[PDB]
This record gives C-alpha cells, structure tokens and sequence, in this order.
C-alpha cells in the first residue's frame, strides 16, 4: 500500500503520533496495529484529526476531556466508544500525552489505545492503565530523534 510502515509503526501496539505544529493537529504516524484495529489503510488517515474514530454513541463530555488535555498540553487517560471503517464499535481505553524537545517544547502528541469490548473497571482497568502508560513511555524515547 502507500506509504509503508517505517520501524517506530511495526512497534506491536495500537498508536498513533500528531503534529500539532500542522491544521486540525492530524495524525503523521499510525502503527500498523491501529490500521488493523480500525481497518483503514494509512493513507486514508494520514493528515487527519483522529476525531474521524467518533460517531454516535461516543460520549461527548468525554471527548472534551481529550481537547482539554490537548489545550492544556497535559496528559489524559479515559474510555470512549470509537468506530471503526466498517462501523464496529469498540471501547477504546485511550492515552494521550505530549512528547517534549530538549527545550520541554511540546513537539507531537501520542495517543495509545487499548482496544476492548466493554467499559473496563477495577482490575481490567488498572492493567490496561499500566500497559498503555508503559506503551505511551517507549513511543516517547522512539518518537524523541524523529
Ligand atoms: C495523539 C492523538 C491521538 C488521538 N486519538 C484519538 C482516538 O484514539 N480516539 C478519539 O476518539 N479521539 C482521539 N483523539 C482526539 C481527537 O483527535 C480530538 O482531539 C478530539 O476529538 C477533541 O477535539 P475536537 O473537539 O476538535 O474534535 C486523539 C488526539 C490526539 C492529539
Ligand atoms: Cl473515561
């Protein structure tokens, strides 16, 4: 397909890297996990805000939590129903948080995303937690030299 995965998008979790510095803060890298969650090539998604996964049965308070962090160049963690290409929805356990240059200048944004089939609470929620912060800190040492 058109533009082929580069190494940081063979790493084996679903994510994907914004340059806010670019309009409507689009998507520049998106792991090949995320184009076989969401089922859309990466062509279709590069240049786009990943608003794109949103449709109707996503809450939109939460949504706004995500602008805010965004705004307020904070990270945020929170669980929101998305939509893939073909319309299945799937409960995203969702990270967001800005990746710094040398000056602490926010340079992209990162955004892990743990793929479930319901709402996570208590146990199933702290361990998906764990794994995507733990995710979120390795693409922020791939995503430092790009
Ligand atoms: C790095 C990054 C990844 C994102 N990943 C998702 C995602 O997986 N699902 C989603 O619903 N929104 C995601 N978003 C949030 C939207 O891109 C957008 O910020 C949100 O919809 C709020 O802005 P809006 O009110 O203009 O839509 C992501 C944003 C960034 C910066
Ligand atoms: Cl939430």
């Amino acid at each position: 397909g058109e533009f082929l995965a580069t190494t940081l998008e063979r790493i084996e979790k679903n994510f994907v890297i914004t340059d806010p510095r670019l309009p409507d803060n689009p998507i520049i890298f998106a792991s090949d996990s995320f184009l076989q969650l969401t089922e859309y090539s990466r062509e279709e998604i590069l240049g786009r805000n990943c608003r794109f996964l949103q449709g109707p049965e996503t809450d939109r308070a939460t949504v706004r939590k995500i602008r805010d962090a965004i705004d307020n160049q904070t990270e945020v963690t929170v669980q929101l129903i998305n939509y893939t290409k073909s319309g299945k929805k799937f409960w995203n356990l969702f990270h967001l948080q800005p990746m710094r240059d040398q000056k602490g200048d926010v340079q992209y944004f990162i955004g892990v995303l743990l793929d479930g089939t319901e709402h996570v609470r208590d146990a199933a929620e702290r361990e998906g937690v764990m794994l995507i912060k733990k995710t979120a800190e390795n693409i922020d040492e791939a995503a430092k030299e790009l």
